[PDB]
């Protein structure tokens, strides 16, 4: 197939979630040579805020369009098309002050858009984005899963549903903020649920 | 008391949150014309992005900071010194795609810092951030309230918590995508929760 790699940190190559990226690329590239692998790094490669401007050029119009709406709705075009032309997708999503981070929610905020990944209808809201399956890398400095604090999960989980991406598998390194032998663990156990994934 | 309005809605004029925040600012002004009200609109004077550069901002340093870093760490410091300086905050929050808005976000990025609004200890993370009331006016297209995919909920209660503010009670103006009848109904129910917020 072929796999899609979303990175969204902004701690570069300190980075847990970008280690753990690499990492799955690695095993998918051993295990199953034929598929492409495109990364985008949404730090490295920022999408704009979602303002009272560029939310006009995601709703199907035939008025003119500023030159930041063209360019916003190009750039939401080429997302889509990427995220719909792959079978795997992968999404690094560390969290920041309990939320995903601004560099994950700008794709997000480009990414969906009524008639091209969602439509309505008769029986609710329905996705577009089908026949996929999602692997969410969340890298957090606390403990928090299946606590209340935790969000981020829930939230990925409703998002990625709607659009249509219901296949979710959630590999999680959680107390990185305790230490480097904490943070080493957190990566072997997590490596090892990215292991039974890609070896599944 | 000190009232502080934050806006995020990036739909200006148009906004429900903002006809709300509005409506909530000449209900105080009645009762309580002592009161000074400050009114700060994260869509018309933006926040920055929380970027790889601008994090290095907001931590206690004695390393040289870049021009960014220094813009964003005086605008930080002005941000909680204001919010720090009111007693009652009250906060829009429009939900976009399941979350609150990027222009608040920004803005909760910038607020939360180690040592100045919360602080770590024996006993848990602490919030510095003291002594407030909080009233947070969430607009909605659907109906989410109590259910599952009410995320923005329970984030502002945990953010807010974090830093200490703990007293926050939700208005809730939800249904609005359904037209201008349910608009208009969803702003009545909304400005009798906030009637009486103020009269108590
Ligand atoms: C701006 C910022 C905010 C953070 N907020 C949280 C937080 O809400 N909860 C938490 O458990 N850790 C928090 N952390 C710790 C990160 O989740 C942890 O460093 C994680 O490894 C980040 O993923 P990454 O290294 O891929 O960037 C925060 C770190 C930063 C830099
Ligand atoms: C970019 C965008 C995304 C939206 N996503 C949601 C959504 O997740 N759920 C929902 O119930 N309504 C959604 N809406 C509808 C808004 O919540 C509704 O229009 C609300 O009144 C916005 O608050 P405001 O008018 O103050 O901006 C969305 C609207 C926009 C423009």
């Amino acid at each position: 197939s072929k796999v899609l790699v979303l990175k969204s940190s902004i701690l570069a190559g300190y980075s847990q979630s970008n280690q753990l990226s690499d990492y799955f690329v690695e095993q998918w590239r051993e295990k199953h040579s034929a598929d492409e692998i495109t990364v985008r790094d949404l730090a490295a490669n920022p999408i704009p805020v979602l303002d009272g401007e560029l939310v006009g050029a995601l709703r199907p119009s035939d008025a003119p369009l500023t030159p930041r709406q063209q360019e916003a709705l190009a750039l939401s075009d080429e997302l889509i098309a990427e995220l719909k032309a792959h079978d795997v997708i992968v999404i690094a999503a560390p969290m920041y002050n309990f939320n995903i981070s601004t560099q994950l929610k700008n794709y997000f905020d480009l990414v969906a858009r009524a008639g091209v990944t969602f439509r309505y209808t008769e029986n609710g809201p329905e996705g577009l984005v089908t026949g996929k399956k999602a692997i969410v890398i969340t890298s957090r400095g606390g403990i928090h899963k299946d606590g209340p604090t935790d969000l981020v999960t829930p939230y990925l989980s409703t998002f990625l549903g709607f659009i249509g991406i219901t296949d979710v598998k959630f590999v999680f390194a959680e107390g990185i903020a305790y230490g480097p032998e904490m943070a080493a663990k957190a990566q072997s156990d997590a490596k090892a649920a990215i292991d039974s994934i890609v070896s599944a």
